[PDB]
């Protein structure tokens, strides 16, 4: 079948969608993936028709974020529809957090599926998990009346079916694939059968082979990454250089793309410091993961039964951090308590710790049991089959 896929601008969005595209393609499907230019190689790598839309990141108040996401919906929906209108697609997949995806699905009159790369969210989750506060009342919010104008226009002119603010950021398809298990998902019981909890979507990405695996293959490996988004971090990597310099093995520091490695302090002789690592392959070989608590890093780590130390900074990280504390699989350091000493003690406590390893194994196994990129494909293709046979029953007119 012909599949329109519309991604969201961020690596933690794109990465889990790779497994599902790769599973769908190896089953006969031709895919057209829309993303921002940054992540092209990640899609070209799969041998999948790549296409672009304006990166709206390069251009925290709740009502402003609603309006930015509606401006972008309108631009993406217009741009993408202009290009796809004459093409023959059988269904659309899109990032749960990209409303334009649901709008494209409505303009093509096709079956659609959302991929949720965070925990599943309903009205019982705080705005703060999507990285927004309100100072006081919604009325006195600066973009309040703008939100009411744009939502209204997108409903009338774009079939955006926005009944509620949260519908801007949580765009349910006919199904919502969620990349966690009901086990790990807080308030799992509040999500019906249209939420398919498939756990993490793990498969070889391309770019991996450059890293020297032979240096870490028969060694203890401490892996550290604060993600792909939380910079302001040169301070923290400097602290990692001092805390871990006498580690008895290899320390793999992924510092991200906005900090030159020469801008840090002296690298000890036992460190491999890169802007980007093949995280899946590093986790395969890692004893311990010091992570920011990003949904994907956290659930990639547990998938490899890696005990964690989680230093959460923003967005959903507090909620995922707390889920790691809850299931026994790791230990959280609050930013306010972060110090070289407490970083060193926390790593020494969790390294090789029988109790953290057991609990990491349990939740790791809950997450694998959810069926992964494979389950995402069975569930989607089966929904498509039923709606095709349903709609293909135009043998009355
Ligand atoms: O050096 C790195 C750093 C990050 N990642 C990937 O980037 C994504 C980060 O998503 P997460 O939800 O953990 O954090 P965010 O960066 O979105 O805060 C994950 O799939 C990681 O495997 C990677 O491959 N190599």
């Amino acid at each position: 079948a012909n599949v329109l896929m519309i991604g969201f601008p961020g690596e933690g969005h794109i990465n889990p969608s790779i497994g599902v595209m790769k599973e769908l393609k190896s089953r006969g499907e031709n895919i057209t993936y829309y993303a921002v230019k940054e992540y092209k190689e990640k899609i070209t790598a799969l041998d999948i028709e790549f296409r672009e839309y304006h990166d709206f990141r390069g251009d925290r108040d709740f009502t402003e974020m609603l309006c930015a996401f509606l401006k972008a919906c309108k631009d993406i929906a217009t741009h993408i529809y202009e290009e796809v209108k004459h093409e023959s697609y059988d269904y659309v997949i899109y990032d749960h957090h990209l409303l334009a995806g649901k709008v494209i699905a409505n303009m093509l009159k096709l079956p659609r599926f959302s991929l949720c790369t965070t925990f599943a969210m309903n009205e019982e989750f705080a705005k703060e998990m999507m990285g927004a506060y309100m100072k006081g009342s919604l009325e006195d919010s600066p973009h309040y009346e703008e939100y009411q104008q744009l939502a209204e226009t997108l409903n009338a002119d774009f079939q955006a079916e926005i009944k509620k603010p949260f519908d801007v950021f949580l765009a349910d398809g006919d199904l919502t694939i969620v990349f966690t298990s009901r086990g790990f998902q807080p308030l799992a019981e509040q999500f019906g059968e249209r939420y398919v909890f498939v756990g993490p979507s793990i498969t070889e990405r391309h770019g991996n082979n450059d890293f020297p695996f032979d240096q870490i293959d028969n060694e203890n490996v401490l892996f550290i990454s604060m993600g792909t988004t939380f910079n302001n971090q040169k301070q923290f990597f400097n602290q990692c250089l001092e805390v871990c310099k006498d580690f008895d093995g290899k320390v793999v520091l992924s510092i991200g793309k906005h900090i030159k490695t020469s801008e840090l302090n002296d690298i000890p002789e036992n460190f491999i410091v890169r802007p980007y690592v093949p995280q899946l392959e590093i986790l395969k070989r890692a004893s311990l993961f010091v992570t920011h608590g990003g949904m994907n890093s956290t659930s990639e780590g547990l998938y490899f039964e890696t005990p964690l130390v989680v230093i959460p900074m923003g967005n959903d990280q507090f909620v995922v951090a707390d889920q790691v504390e809850k299931v026994g699989a790791g230990k959280v350091i609050k930013k306010e308590e972060l110090s070289e000493s407490l970083l060193k003690e926390t790593i020494q406590e969790v390294m090789n710790n029988r109790s953290y390893k057991e609990k990491a194994k349990e939740i790791g196994q809950s997450l694998k049991a959810a069926g992964g990129s494979k389950k995402a494909a069975d569930s989607i293709l089966e929904a498509v089959k039923q709606k095709t046979q349903s709609a293909n029953a135009a043998l009355e007119h």
